[PDB]
């Protein structure tokens, strides 16, 4: 096996091309760069700049108004600074910021659902309840500015898309038993498959561990299922999930609990 | 905004005074000193002395008899030594200790419920099931002797009351984006608002992060809701809670799980 | 009390001998060596050698085929290397490996159930649903090669059996308020009582904290209850469990969640 992190064109995957290669990548590596997905440096610029500006020039009063009463980093500002958002209940410092970041979020959300749809297609997977219900989920977008820097872990998402700005290559993932560099690619977004991909496809997809080594920024978009996403308990045990679930079927909520857990 | 940790007289809050100031403090800071609440250095002395004595002169056999089979630090002795207790199922080394600490616990419990009642009043909050059912809960008292010393975090309680004995100021909380000193006050108790206050009031109360920096002792009283405390799922998502709960309403148990989690 | 880690012969415990001593050990220490249980250095050799061989000579392709898509360390290979297995859904590199490790697992499983049966007998405990249903559970076997090395914690199992290969004594447990050495014993297996023993017997059994200090190998076998193991909520609170469970009875799943948690 070649320990290279492959790259796939989204348009090409949708054309039905490179299926075997794609399947093999999902199974043995669980990560790849994605091109032609509506996400490039061009998008990352407007959002990065305006939020970076906010981090450096926003008054203490402005940041307060966009900070949640509970420091969960789910929405708004968080003091490595962070800015998070989802499909709703967002906190935006200004109209300009809102317009830019709402557009940026939608683009990120569309590419994530699209690539995930391909992950389901390539593995011939039909989630309980159907593909669409599964993909119209609970994504979370976290933009972080970093002026190890993050312990090893795998993501519990379906897929996680990451856009970075270069410094030194900080992001690293395990490939072929070794931590491999995952540098910026102004033309592509980095896709990490998470535990839910592994679970929903019956173990056809690997969820690789990764970490941040020790300025940079990272835009991390988690495509997370709904609390009611349902799956087979026996099948989960067949691919490595050490579940303590009574019964034949269970929901994401039964497994993870009442609060989203993004990494592990 | 003034980054000063304000002080409120409980008797005064009950008189209906300083309401706007109080509301503003809860919202922007989530912490304050509380005076006139039946808790002073005078109470802290008897309990501190007798437990300190126990920590320094209790035989290994005496400490065993007051140590739980599972080291959960929920009740009894724990080897920074600790002594914990609740409304029942307590472990007391002697009759004198019991009389002193039972009285100390009741005083702490009464002040916590009282201040919490005011927090609910100021925010015009009526918990599902009523105020009284909500306040007659599952508090936990932990006394620790310390011969960072405790990582940053916020409390998942409704409110947490802390009485300390000075050394250097170890306790610190984030106020205005900066960790501020929270020194002893023989005349007052320090009140931290926890995540449940934020949740029950619909985001009207902030749960500030805090930590212990690097001898001292601290008496920490967590006022925690019952497993059945119920709340609106949509409203929880509106103020920052990244919940994975199916449905419109949920209980504390659905959210946190089957074991109390005090900090996060 | 003598802070010595006692040793019990399984055959002797089954004969009904040393009952008071046994009861006292469970209550005040929660740990002991177990002899005459079908587990000696002789068994540990075949399994150790063949797996050690695999760790040092298995190709990257061979290790991949025995590695789970999700890095949960529940089954198969994990890069301190580890090899895990349970009653089913196992990943074996070869027929020889399978035959050796299946036999090794069954031996470990039989001794664990046997000693646990004695723990239940000595404390006059009858688990809800009966002894047999309780013991036919969800064990997990983890073999680790180590070329503090492991933070302090107690196990959430019923009992945990450990077989080691000496180096320096790395394994240590708290006995009498002090961390005591727990060296290899080619003739005996080390038994740690876990939280479930404490819970099911109503607090008659202690779950001691332990840790690994800073090459060696350890074969750790967790005897874990089923998701549906049921217990009394009031009784759990009586012996130290800080539960947030509504109702009179609860299952292991209600308490721990949808994913097995082995230590705490
Ligand atoms: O900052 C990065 O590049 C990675 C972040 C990451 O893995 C996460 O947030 O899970
Ligand atoms: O020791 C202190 O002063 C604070 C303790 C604390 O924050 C806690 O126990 O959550
Ligand atoms: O490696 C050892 O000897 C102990 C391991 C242990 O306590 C565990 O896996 O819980
Ligand atoms: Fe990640
Ligand atoms: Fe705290
Ligand atoms: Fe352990």
């Amino acid at each position: 096996m070649d320990t290279t992190v492959p790259t796939f064109s989204l348009a090409e995957l949708q054309q039905g091309l490179h299926q075997d290669e794609f399947r093999r990548c999902l199974r043995d590596k669980g990560l790849f760069y994605l091109t032609d997905c509506g996400l490039t440096d061009t998008e990352l610029k407007s959002a990065k700049d305006i939020v970076i500006d906010f981090f450096e020039h926003g008054s203490e009063a402005e940041k307060r108004a966009v900070t949640s009463p509970v420091p969960t980093m789910r929405r708004g500002f968080t003091g490595s600074m962070c800015y998070s958002m989802g499909t709703a209940d967002n906190l935006f410092p200004s109209g300009d910021f809102e317009r830019i970041w709402t557009q940026y979020f939608d683009r990120q959300y569309t590419a994530s659902r699209a690539v995930a749809r391909e992950v389901l297609r390539a593995t011939g997977t039909e989630p309980d309840g159907g593909v669409e219900a599964f993909l119209d989920c609970e994504p979370l977008l976290r933009f972080r500015y970093f002026p190890l820097r993050m312990a090893p872990h795998y993501d519990l998402s379906m897929v996680t898309l990451i856009q970075q700005t270069p410094c030194f290559v900080s992001l690293q993932a395990e490939v072929g038993g070794a931590f491999t560099d995952l540098p910026y690619r102004p033309d592509a977004v980095l896709v990490f498959c998470g535990a839910i991909a592994t679970l929903v496809t019956g173990g056809q997809v690997k969820a690789p561990r990764h970490h941040v080594a020790a300025s940079r920024t990272s835009s991390v978009f988690f495509l997370r299922p709904n609390a009611d996403f349902t799956f087979s308990v026996p099948l989960a045990r067949e691919c490595g999930f050490d579940v303590s679930l009574d019964g034949e079927t269970a929901t994401f909520q039964d497994w993870i609990g009442g609060n989203y857990v993004n990494i592990r």
